[PDB]
């Protein structure tokens, strides 16, 4: 159609600790397929109910990357060294990119804050709303 | 218009505890009105300072229902037992709705994590972008 | 274009204290510059990664204003009166804003809860769609 929306979404990934980003797998956007070549792309990363598991301030890095790499990037961390309950912390990541630069895919990516185990057992999504420069 | 943005806000809904996903007052999307027929939506929910009282761990879930039931969900939840305050969690959701389906409505709904009492006092919203697929 | 998207992303801003909303230096949006001057903007403003420090249940209140002030405000804070760490509390707000009243700007702004200094040290970003009433 003439107003293409990407959607992928998840329910779970293997734990996994990195020391640098890793693919969240299943959250990756074809835009090359799409047929998206010119314009602007706003890019949701929703990871709504992760945790993190670990002993030194635990937490997750997020990120939006593109066949260039990463685009934005943020994270979440605990407030206690070693908390009583690793408790759910909705993260949110937003970013605009260019497509014409050779952008082919973007994809949600994660790493380790401090050797923290990266969790997600439910709903996760990325999702692209294609439009143009003003 | 030719291209249709949806949106709702609330600033407060009565305090409920619930097992099972309840509407949230107020944070409703009616489609068919639009004249919303066919190609997708891009829907957020966004709720960005709601707290739980409790004393089990407390949290919220969330969730966007269509006529056809819940699309996606997440939670928040305290990482102890018994906060020392009910500290505000932003909570965002997003998910990409096909309409072709039979959606006539999107709705936002919560429950209850290990019987919370839920709480909005402040501004709340429910947004849907229409476009197509690729 | 005939579909845009405007967007402001920062890395940083001066750390300060304000009892009142005060803008997040950069994330500014020109609609007027953009030629919008009807319709619907889907405005995002999404700050991953803040931290806020204080002594009395610390956190940030976030706002969307436009010339015509705040449309919609929320805010993230600790359940500690004093956080073992001030942990990074992923941030999302999202309204809806009618372009016709007389928008020319969409901002976002901070204050202080509870007198806590308000810190931003990686990407944060401001997004707005263009659409239509239905
Ligand atoms: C609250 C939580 O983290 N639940 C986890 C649980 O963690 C337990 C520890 O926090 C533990 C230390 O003793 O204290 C509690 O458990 C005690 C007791 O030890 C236990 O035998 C007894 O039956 O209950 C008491 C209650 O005080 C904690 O509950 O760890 C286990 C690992 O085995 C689970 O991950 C549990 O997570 C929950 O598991 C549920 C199934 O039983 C269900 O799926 C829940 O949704 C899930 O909780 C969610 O995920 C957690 C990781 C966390 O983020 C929580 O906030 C979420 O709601
Ligand atoms: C986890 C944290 O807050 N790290 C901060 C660090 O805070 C230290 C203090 O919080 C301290 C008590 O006040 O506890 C730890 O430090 C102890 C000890 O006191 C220290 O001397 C020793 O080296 O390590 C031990 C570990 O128990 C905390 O680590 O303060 C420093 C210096 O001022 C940094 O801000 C640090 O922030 C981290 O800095 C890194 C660069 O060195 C890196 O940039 C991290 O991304 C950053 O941490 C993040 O921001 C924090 C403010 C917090 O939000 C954390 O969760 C984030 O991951
Ligand atoms: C820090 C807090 O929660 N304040 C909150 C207070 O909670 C206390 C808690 O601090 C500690 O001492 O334990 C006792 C008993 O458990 C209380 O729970 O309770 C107060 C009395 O009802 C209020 O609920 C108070 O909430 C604040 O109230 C002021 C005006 O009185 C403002 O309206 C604040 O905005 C409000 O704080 C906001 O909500 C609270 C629930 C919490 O989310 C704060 O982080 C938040 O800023």
């Amino acid at each position: 159609g003439h107003m293409p929306l990407l959607s992928a979404s998840i329910v779970s990934a293997p734990v996994v600790t990195s020391e640098t980003y890793v693919d969240i797998p299943g959250l990756y956007l074809d835009v090359a397929k799409a047929g998206i070549r010119d314009g602007k792309l706003q890019v949701i990363l929703n990871v709504p109910t992760p945790y993190a598991t670990g002993n030194n301030f635990p937490g997750i890095y997020f990120a939006i990357a593109t066949n260039q790499g990463v685009v934005a990037d943020g994270c979440f961390t605990y407030s206690s060294k070693v908390p009583e309950s690793t408790g759910r912390m909705p993260f949110t990541l937003v970013a605009t990119i260019d497509v014409g630069s050779g952008v082919t895919f973007v994809k949600g990516q994660w790493k380790s804050v401090r050797g923290s185990a990266m969790h997600i057992d439910s709903y996760a999504s990325l999702s692209a709303i294609w439009g143009t420069a003003a």
